């Protein structure tokens, strides 16, 4: 009395974004992270205008921009031949390690006074406003946020209709030193998406995060016993990416690299009663448009906006989904099409349609940076 | 009544910005333009993050972004050799025709209900809150804004201490078709600053505004009777910029081109009683950093911010100048140094110091996009 | 006066006829087809072949109207993987008819007797050549220069290892369309390799300001790539930067898909019979030395016949002196073909260039690598 | 009946004449004024014409081994590449001068040419007499004045000439390639690097082989820094920073010289039994890189005309008539290029510029058409 209370399950980008945005609006917010430490996995990440605008709204933009990188261009190669160079007509974008982004959100959530619990796993949620932890402890609140990832127990304990999919193939994602000097002549501040189908299917997404750190995604079929191996098989990667040898040598030193498969989900509904699902829990998607976390953050931020309208929580949640979900649905669908067709291999695929989610400004609720 | 009243002298970028920002804050605003038509001269213009943020604050950003251009890179040439390519670490920037920008500000000021008078010339202002027109008509107001350009009569009728300066050399600025196809192979969406000292001092700043329009600045010494001639001496320009021949041919058709010299002013004070000087009236500068209008817009917008603090107008004006002027002073000084030393000819000159003004966010009052 | 009968009016036969005639031989040459003509569109010659032409007095007629690219470039999947200029070693590209005309005109100026529609059907080491008219000709020397299907060779019975590939290529002369090709380095040789999305290759070879020589290589089991007249779409699809030239190529109704063919013989001579060119040593074309070696060998035969020996002895000395250069070139070129080595670029090594470096006039290797 | 020739001068022209004469059964003695056989000027370009002479001298393969043909002849103006030329296959070659000189000396020695160092011709007589600085008077059927632009064979006789020296010059050096240190680029190319701004400074960059680089540093004599020897490292690195590793080695060369350009044109190349060849007769501006080329073609051609059964006197007249217009035209065009700085524009090796290079002295025809 009379403070609205929110329990947030999940300490990833969506959960942290929701917790900050609610807390800024005067909610009493508690956040539960299942693992032993607040931490992001996946090495590196791209954000665009939409996600950057969310960060502005969270008061964490400038902490993220300091120590992250915008390449001079987004370049695509096919068999070492440059097939496209894209700068998106000025649309802002940024590459950073996941921990850089995650640290900035943690720092902000903590500074705002978000109640943070780790080793705290949500195992059940009730639409009347109850969150049950693995300890058996039952929490009552006016709002429950399921931001607990693609394997969401908040979602599955309630039983939402879904269409869930797991990929055949996967990739290895790593942070290594830039080795820029050792790379010699070239445009080594660029994003370079290096595709190959001959002599083998192997791809590297080359992604500078700053002056010190390079984010690499190494993509090879699961049925390729060498290309999919971790720690990496140096020989098969150097063979097809010899110009990256200095960085690949450093990558081969990382004993805890993982080969991860892609996973998606689409839900009929994102809400039930006082429970809202946000992020991968609601809309895990293919990463072709690099909008999974971007949409997760736009959605979590937009949830806080609809909760300011004076409505009941239940009504605000229905209004939220109705307003914001089509942007995500369209983005998820197009990114799935790109993934299935290997569209990015052709270059020049960041079309106006592809950049729709990136152009969205969640703060002013309009589309900006026209294409 | 209790409705604060502002009289704004000058219908340029500074005047229009001040009128919009004040009107949005509930001022009763009247704007006076000396000439017979609201219109901008000078062909094309660059804005950066700081000015784009002002546009966001004026509710005119997206009208400007639609139909303007961000080059993939800002390139510098010396004797046809590329000596630098700069993308400013993601810092937003934009090139556009002056009429594109000016139309967007006029549409917005008009839409908001600003009282617009043309053929209305301010010839005297009084710090107690009086503006006199050339008609002899005397207007009383709570705030007087001198946005009447480098030859400000609002300023000179009051007698501000100044250090005024006029260049010996100048340039011809024009809008022509892109002729992109005709330019053949190259990077013709780039900004390209093409310097030459041999065989003659001639420079062209090549600045695409959109798919249809190209902004060209043709710089030659005033003592050069061919290079400084208007309409342009096609031969002496084609001779040193042969790759631009299709565009230069179009430029030669422009009968109303002008050769304009540069002009600067620096004032000990920007305010006196209820009178505030904004834009070129207060701080006309060398255009090396392309920040003259950017600073003018930031200062005009920031004026409206300080007027929301519940102070007397007089105190608010003093607080405004104290808060905002050092950014402009430093920018003016550095741009003057660059101009005197021809620093831009070396390339790579958009350093962190050069970009200080561009990095400023007038909305949040912090510096963004670190360099 | 010594008499020679030469079977075959290709590069090897014409070279032999001219070289012998210059040395005072009385020479008649027999061409099986009804007109003197060279097939195969375009051809590369190197230092060795150019030196032969100098020795034949036909160099300048060949250099006028032929082309040396600024560089020999190799692409893999449109990526430039090498540019080679061979440390100044001279080389030249030309239409086959240009080279063939220069040789025919020289032979005619010298008084070589040429009979078209005259086929050698049998030969005898004692010095007899039988024509398809049944006429038996007697001579001090018989030159079997009658190509890979040599009847001079097969009527005598030379032990050989003869081979034909299942795959082949289409060779055409088209206009340069240089302006329509827009920006690039369109005076270069460009060997444009691809294995993905399909196995298709174009050897791009400018012959002069007007004529471009193209070799379009696709497997026989590819019904589109191997089709004649060309399936325009499948070629434009993988070589879109060549569309103006391919459009012209598509108009060529008489285009052929020719298979590769090689032979290696234990012996090149039998009594007064000498086999030269494809009759003796047809090879894979990777090193572009088939005619080069043929011409060096035919020219060298005339040299050994000036030593005062019996023809029989001179022929043995000729083979002993000159064949290892050809054997090594043939073996390396076959290795390159089998391993698709040219696809890697930078493959014109000192070893690859051995034949090209040979100067048949001074009998030394020049242009070191 | 053994014909006898005395050749004054042991540079490219003298050695070429001596070899060619000797090959044709002349008894040949050659006199070199300096105390040792040696070529100065660091490096040198030869073209088809000069390479053909070497073939005719039986010295081609010794020259080709250890010399270099660039992939392309490139020109820069203010660091911008303005042309790349390969001359439609026309053979050319860059080498150190000592490499060329050594091949010629070794060949003359193998043929039995009698060479006297520290032997200066101080006077000549058209009747066939050569006077040495020992006062010895030599008699011969042919006297070859191959004694350079300051020819005493020429001046003792008195040939009408127009001789000229420039105020400006250049520094020519051989340095290591430092190819790895040069990093990314096309460092096997010839690169003629022109600048007029901020200062008039030019470097002709000329690789001779895997180990040696030939540099020509051209600055006006009135520039006390650019014309300084040993080189003012700073002013060269300033305008050619991409060549710093090579220039650092260049700065170590204490015996560097600033040499001035010299030309001469004579109304006549012959007098009685005396023939003037090379710089003695036709020193020219170096734009077309044909000074030694022409000298060698002319020296080789002289031996050809002496094989016709004429008197030496008649053969010399026929020689000059046959061969001089190629040299006259080359010299005139080269001087025009030098005066107009034409090479700075690129693409200047036109058919006309390449006329001398295209000439084949062995078959007496023009080859490699342009
Ligand atoms: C290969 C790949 C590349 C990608 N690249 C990009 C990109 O460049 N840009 C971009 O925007 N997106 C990208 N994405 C997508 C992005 O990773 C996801 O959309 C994003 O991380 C989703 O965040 P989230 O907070 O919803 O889920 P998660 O990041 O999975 O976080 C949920 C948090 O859930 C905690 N948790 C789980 N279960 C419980 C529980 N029961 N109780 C309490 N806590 C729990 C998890 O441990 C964790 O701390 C990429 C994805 C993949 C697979
Ligand atoms: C060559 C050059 C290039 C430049 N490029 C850029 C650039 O790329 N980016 C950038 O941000 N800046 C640039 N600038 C600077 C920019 O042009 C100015 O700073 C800007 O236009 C100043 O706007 P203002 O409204 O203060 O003045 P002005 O634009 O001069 O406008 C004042 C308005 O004053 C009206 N007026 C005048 N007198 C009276 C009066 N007595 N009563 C009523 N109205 C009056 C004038 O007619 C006009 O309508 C450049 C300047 C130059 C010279
Ligand atoms: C695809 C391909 C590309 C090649 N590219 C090059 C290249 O770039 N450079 C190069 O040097 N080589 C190249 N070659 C090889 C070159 O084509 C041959 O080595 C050369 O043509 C052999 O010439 P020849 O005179 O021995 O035989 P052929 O050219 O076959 O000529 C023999 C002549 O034989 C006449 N004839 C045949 N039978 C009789 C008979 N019974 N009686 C009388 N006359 C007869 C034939 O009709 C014809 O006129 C290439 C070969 C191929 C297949
Ligand atoms: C800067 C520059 C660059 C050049 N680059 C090229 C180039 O790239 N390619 C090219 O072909 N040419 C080039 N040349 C021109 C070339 O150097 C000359 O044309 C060539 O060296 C002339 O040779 P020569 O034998 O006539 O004279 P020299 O080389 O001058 O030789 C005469 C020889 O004369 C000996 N001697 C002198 N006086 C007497 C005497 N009285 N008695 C006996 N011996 C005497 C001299 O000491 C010496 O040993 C260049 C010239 C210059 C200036």
């Amino acid at each position: 009395g009379k403070t609205r209370r929110a329990e947030v399950a999940g300490g990833g980008f969506a959960g942290l974004t929701a917790a900050i945005a609610l807390k800024q609006n005067g909610w009493d917010v508690r956040l539960h992270e299942k693992s032993s430490e607040l931490r992001a996995f996946g090495a590196g990440i791209y954000l665009w205008h939409n996600g950057l605008r969310v960060l502005e709204g969270l008061g964490a933009l400038d902490d993220v921009l300091q120590g992250s990188h915008t390449p001079p261009t987004y370049e695509t190669w096919m068999h070492n031949k440059s097939v496209s160079k894209e700068t998106f007509n000025g649309l802002p974008w940024r590459i950073m390690t996941r921990s850089h982004l995650h640290d900035a959100l943690v720092n902000r959530a903590r500074a705002l006074g978000v109640d943070i619990s780790v080793n705290s796993e949500a195992v059940a949620a009730d639409p009347v406003g109850r969150l049950t932890l693995q300890t058996g402890e039952v929490l009552e609140a006016d709002l429950i946020v399921g931001a607990d990832g693609v394997g969401s127990k908040v979602r599955d304990s309630i039983g939402f209709k879904q269409d869930r999919w797991v990929s055949k193939d996967g990739l290895i994602r790593l942070i290594v030193p830039r080795m820029k000097k050792e790379l010699g002549h070239g445009e080594w501040d660029n994003t370079i998406d290096m595709w190959n189908f001959w002599p083998r299917v192997q791809r590297i997404l080359y992604s500078p995060c700053n002056e010190n750190e390079l984010y690499l995604g190494l993509m090879a079929p699961a049925a390729d016993p060498r290309g999919s191996s971790v720690p990496i098989d140096l020989e098969v990667w150097v063979e097809m990416f010899p110009f990256l040898e200095p960085c690949l040598i450093e990558a081969a030193k990382l004993k805890t690299a993982r080969y991860d498969k892609y996973e998606t989900t689409k839900l009929d509904s994102w809400t039930r009663g006082k429970v809202a699902l946000v992020g991968d829990a609601a809309h895990a998607m293919c990463p072709a448009l690099a909008q999974g976390a971007g949409c997760a953050m736009v959605n979590a931020f937009s949830l806080s906006q609809d909760l300011e309208e004076g409505s009941s929580v239940e009504d605000a949640l229905v209004a939220w989904e109705t307003r914001i979900r089509p942007i995500t649905d369209r983005c998820q669908a197009l990114s799935g099409d790109y993934a299935a067709n290997r569209s990015l291999s052709k270059g020049n695929m960041f079309t106006p349609a592809a950049l729709e989610a990136a152009r969205y400004d969640p703060l002013r609720r309009v589309y900006s940076w026209p294409q």
